[PDB]
DNA sequence: AGGCAAGC
DNA sequence: TGCTTTGCC
């Protein structure tokens, strides 16, 4: 209903790609219908109806993501976080709740990668002492999709790595038969191994992992010891 | 530009 | 397992 929103539909589906629809779904498991428009052309279609409408009053980006969030087609939630990143200056801590309901809401990687390590990322550098208000009620929710949150707001913090909590969360979370859980495990180990090799190593070779995140996490430093 | 990052 | 195509940085 939002007229921003209503114009953003109209122009996506104007320029759909019935032909890259069915791939598109089926690399997302058939999880989503698609429109079959790639992240290039997907970014210029946003920029366009901003060119013409001006992007919304603050007061209106939770209300413009919930309606997109609520289209059938997968386009119209990546458009909403890239949306949501238009809006970055205004997110803060009082909004983890709204980015919780939004990773558990349609979810799957392409938006819950999307959401963690940018959006939660900055918050809790900003906030790192509301992480154990989140945090640890996200493990034990047996929601995958918290989980992996857990593991991955971290990921882009190289230098800023908080390194006793990356490794508690990783070994509250190792003995996880899910793949989404092993596997980002075994991604932010290798991309903290990029700052900090050394403890990485360390920690992989003293503490339990399942074989993928073991492997994953070692990939590049093996090499060297 | 190009290296590094789910599907099967 | 190690290749795919596309996306992030
Ligand atoms: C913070 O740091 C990082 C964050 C990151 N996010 C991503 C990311 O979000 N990715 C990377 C890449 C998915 N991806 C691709 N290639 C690889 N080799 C990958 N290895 C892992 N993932 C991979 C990808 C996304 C997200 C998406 O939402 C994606 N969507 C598609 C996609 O839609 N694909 C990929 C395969 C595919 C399509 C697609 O549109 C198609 O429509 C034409 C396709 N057609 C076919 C065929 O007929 S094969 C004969 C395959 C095919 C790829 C994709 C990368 C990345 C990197 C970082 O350092
Ligand atoms: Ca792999």
């Amino acid at each position: 209903m939002h007229p921003f929103v209503k114009a953003l539909q109209e122009h996506f589906t104007a320029h759909q790609n019935p032909e890259k629809a069915e791939p598109m779904a089926r690399y997302m498991k058939n999880h989503f219908l698609f429109l079959g428009i790639q992240t290039p052309e997907r970014r210029q279609l946003l920029k366009d109806i901003i060119q013409i409408h001006t992007l919304p009053d603050q007061k209106d980006f939770q209300i413009i993501i919930r309606e997109l969030w609520d289209l059938p087609e997968r386009e119209f939630q990546a458009a909403a976080l890239d949306i949501m990143q238009k809006y970055k200056k205004h997110i803060n801590e009082t909004h983890i709740p709204f980015l919780e309901e939004l990773i558990v809401t349609k979810s799957w990687w392409d938006s819950v990668d999307s959401i963690v390590p940018t959006f939660l990322g900055d918050i809790f550098l900003k906030h790192p002492e509301l992480i154990s208000a989140y945090i640890p009620k996200w493990i034990a929710s047996d929601n995958i999709w918290l989980q992996r949150a857990a593991i991955l707001f971290q990921l882009k913090y190289k230098q800023k790595m908080d390194e006793e909590l990356l490794f508690w969360i990783i070994g509250q979370l190792h003995s996880s038969k899910e793949f989404f859980i092993q596997k980002a495990i075994g991604w932010v180990l290798r991309e903290y191994a990029k700052t900090n090799p050394d403890v990485v190593w360390e920690y992989v070779q003293n503490n339990e992992l399942a074989p993928l995140s073991k492997r994953e996490a070692i990939k590049h430093i093996k090499q060297n010891y």
